[PDB]
């Protein structure tokens, strides 16, 4: 039962960090390793692996750490680094960081990622906060007859919020895909027509189970690199890390401001 | 094995309804619960979950009853509920209670279901006449070399008997689904590139195994909700539900006019 | 582990065939299976399904057997058909010949199979060399961090190389879905929109395990029959075979002139 499981979590989460309830939870996804420092001093730290239901992540660029940090004035569960649906892991795996978070009492989740760009406007380094998305796993995490609806999955609000820290800030619709492989230039160009302005392999799955579980989203893609065939340049993870490594300093700074407005 | 366990399903069905054999078969899907009073008089109600292979369905609204009912010169299978791939059972026992229905006799299946309305015509209580389908599981109920052709796979001729009852009658494009998360906004609007005029999460694979059985298909959505991001609204599965019992009677009055006609 | 797998599978290869290493695979599919004489006179033929990994082939049209034949100045492993994902088996297993043929020496991979047509000017009977894919079956063979890149999964290099051998060839996009039913006329419409010129049930994920593993990929695709809807008859997999055997002579011709280009 995920249910049972994330309050397991949540209970050692709380035993640990000495925090009987936190606020907010963000997810730094590829690339955004480096930019968990200027989120602020953080009060405990410890590995994902440590916690029950937690499979420790495994990508390259994925610290496996849960941070417990005071932002503005909240008390926010940091999760350095994520696990993925390329990884072979049930879907109930890959969602228990956000259920336990939630369990944890944070109703605010803050998803990042590394995205290819596909949109003509969008450049390598720039964060993109995420509209809408279109899930093309033909998956979901939730189980039986549970209905959630997906309107506003991305809180209109808390973009809102985002564009008050930094008004600059473009929005976009994020396809999540099975991965690993990268997207062949076609897949990209059928991306396109399917209104697609960035894509990755993860995200929606948690997008879906926190709202399930009753917390608002705020996603932000980092553009790591341009979609598969836009360059012609072939695609490289350890690049995505690069890329996303030369945009730290402006995103941790960016999540420590909007976090401390919600 | 799928065609035995049929077999033997479709053998407790003659001896419980007294019936050798039956003519056509009904899944009554979300919020067509109601309408079986409309159909005419059972002579036989039963537990699906008593009949061989069944899997008891378990989403609101599915009775998970099967009746025997007389309606014109034809005696009638009515499936009150189905179970859906988003409950996380196999395909086979997903398409099972079409394949035990064409093993009672039934050479025609009159799949209803509720559906959201993406065509700008489309009004919450319309019934709509399934004319193709978008299979978007990325899934199929037919293992190995079963190549069969979907190219009528909703019968032209029982959808001309359908405007036959109802000259006013609309046709459009089903869109299959996983489920059970409702569709964001922006895969709305990707579907309606894709072609679909109503979406779904179930129907598709019934469909397949009733052509691959040798069954007609006559596919009947009843637009229960509009389509996630049209109205802005949120959607909601009780919403539904009501929906399709505002409209229960007039459909129970339009399965019994339209099946007499075969 | 796949890797050791292939490893094992090239070994008993190398014992079998007397050939300490080869240097082309090609993989015959439906409809392909009469082209394998034009490829040469063979030095050694066995069935797949005495080799360790292969699973064997069920599918009507797919001898199953393994074939050392030399060609110009190659020394090429012919299989004489494959196995799908649509008979259920892990993709490890979809993907192993080429993974074994790869550790067998192989570093150019010639995929060939039987597509349906969807671009107006291709006819029955027409090879197609395939420019690029769209894998949508939501699945991937690969595991884990193998972030693999796609941009050329078609050597461009072979695609000029087949082009000298025959240089009225035409290019198309492969569209890969999951199978086995063939697709309805509405989801040939949404391939269409997609951008696909061919739609098949097999090599997208042959194509990754390649592209994975280091070897260059030539795919070939004849149209056995235009797509569902476009003519309005329905489509079926021996006419598929017999459409094959039409065009058998002037494929292995292809073949055999290709290759000995590499
Ligand atoms: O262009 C892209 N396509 C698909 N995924 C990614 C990513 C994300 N980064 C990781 C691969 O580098 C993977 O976890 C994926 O979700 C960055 N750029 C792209
Ligand atoms: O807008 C919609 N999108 C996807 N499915 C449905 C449904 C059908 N009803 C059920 C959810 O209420 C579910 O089984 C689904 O197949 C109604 N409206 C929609
Ligand atoms: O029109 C088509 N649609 C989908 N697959 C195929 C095929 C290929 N041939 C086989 C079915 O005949 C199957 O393995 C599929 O990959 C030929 N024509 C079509």
């Amino acid at each position: 039962d995920p249910d049972e499981l994330a309050r397991r979590a949540a209970q050692v989460i709380a035993d640990r960090t000495g925090i009987g309830e936190h606020d907010v939870a963000v997810v730094l996804g590829s690339g955004w390793l480096p930019a968990v420092a200027a989120l602020g001093s953080p009060t405990t730290v410890l590995p994902q692996a440590e916690l029950p239901g937690f499979v420790p992540p495994t990508a390259a660029g994925h610290a496996g750490e849960l941070l417990s940090v005071p932002i503005g004035a909240h008390r926010v569960l940091v999760l350095a680094g994520r696990i993925h649906a390329y990884e072979g892991h049930d879907l109930r795996y890959v969602v228990h960081p956000v259920r336990a978070a939630r369990a944890a009492g944070a109703q605010i989740m803050v998803l990042t990622n590394a995205a290819g760009g596909l949109r003509a406007d969008l450049q390598v380094g720039q964060p993109v906060l995420i509209s809408d998305h279109l899930n093309l796993t033909a998956r979901s995490p939730l189980v039986g007859g549970e209905f959630v609806d997906l309107t506003d999955a991305y809180s209109p609000r808390l973009r809102e919020l985002a564009r008050q820290s930094d008004p600059q800030l473009a929005e976009g619709v994020y396809a999540g895909l099975p991965g690993p492989h990268y997207e062949t230039p076609a897949e990209i160009r059928m991306l396109q027509t399917l209104g697609a302005d960035l894509v990755g392999m993860s995200t929606v799955h948690e997008t879906i189970a926190a709202r399930a579980a009753g917390a608002e989203v705020l996603g932000v893609s980092l553009v790591t690199n341009l979609a598969a065939g836009i360059t012609g340049e072939p695609l490289s993870h350890a690049e995505v890390l690069a890329a996303g490594a030369a945009s730290a300093t402006r995103m941790g700074a960016l999540l420590a401001d909007v976090i401390a407005r919600f």
